């Protein structure tokens, strides 16, 4: 329904990618799973890692595609179809070039904005899912983007992103209770202390 | 039996990885394919891009896994099984952290040496295939490895690697004509300085 029932984290599998900026979505959903004591388990049928449990009085599914970023739809699409989860009840957390470290915003609908993980999802389920856009900064040219997203942020930038993620984690109650405009106001207002 | 009939290049799919050090094996096989006018085509059955043609009077197959590096066995294994090509007839080109840019060596057997592409192949076909080890240099600590292999080499290092690949290319006649010891002597003698 209006309630967010499925929270997806985008990123790449394996310890060599775990700390890279392109894994911002993974950071959010891994931290959310442990905050609520939801176990993320290997889910090879849906080419991901997935979990289910109570978040703030609602039964919520958590998914990390293990397809690699540009093939995320190979996990998200059959998973959401098998469980008959409408896009409107999906939140996809991802790295956002177009926002700085320590900026974080909740968006509903629109396109992929050149994000190759969203590019593999929008065609299949349509655009009407929610996104948690975790700012990672833009390095200032197209050519520098790959090294940036596949790079580890320096600690001052990582702390800015970690603070924005912590803030967003504290608003998931509004999202799973279906209070999306209140979640949007409260997430988007975030500024580093 | 001693003739190389299958040449594999290891690497990651997509333009964002094409110039990264981890794609050294792709560089070698792409350059080999165009040297001999061998078209590399989509081969979804074997989760790769593949070609076939005449190299120096021999029918040789070329394979670029499109699995991502750590899943290269998902292509190499079923491909080698389907064409019934034994390990001793396989040459796998890959990036080598433990050799400097401009160093290039042909090796027969042994293990993966922590290369996560070889790690996904050795368990299934065993160790008795040949390897073209393309030096890419070592960034000097385990934590720096991922940024190094998923990074684009500076022009000076790229020139060294390119000259080594060019030299290896000059020796493929010996490999496909079943003169492996001669190819190993002549490849491993390459001096980038």
């Amino acid at each position: 329904m209006s309630n967010i029932s499925l929270i997806v984290g985008l990123g790449n599998p394996g310890s060599e990618y775990a700390q890279t900026r392109h894994n911002a979505g993974f950071w959010f959903v891994e931290q959310l799973a442990d905050k609520y004591g939801i176990t993320l388990k290997n889910d090879p049928k849906f080419h991901g890692i997935s979990g289910r449990g109570n978040i703030e009085g609602h039964d919520v599914r958590l998914l990390l595609p293990m397809t690699y970023m540009n093939r995320s739809g190979q996990s998200v699409v059959p998973f959401s179809k098998f469980y008959q989860i409408a896009p409107e009840a999906i939140l996809i957390a991802h790295d956002e070039l177009d926002m700085n470290p320590g900026v974080i915003r909740l968006k509903t609908g629109g396109g992929h904005g050149g994000h190759n993980g969203l590019r593999d999802i929008v065609p299949h389920i349509g655009p009407n899912f929610h996104r948690l856009r975790i700012g990672i900064g833009h390095p200032g040219s197209k050519e520098r983007v790959s090294g940036h997203v596949l790079g580890k942020a320096p600690s001052n930038e990582q702390s800015l992103m970690d603070g924005a993620i912590d803030h967003a984690l504290s608003k998931v109650k509004l999202l799973v209770q279906g209070q999306v405009p209140q979640a949007m106001n409260q997430i988007n207002a975030y500024k580093p202390a």
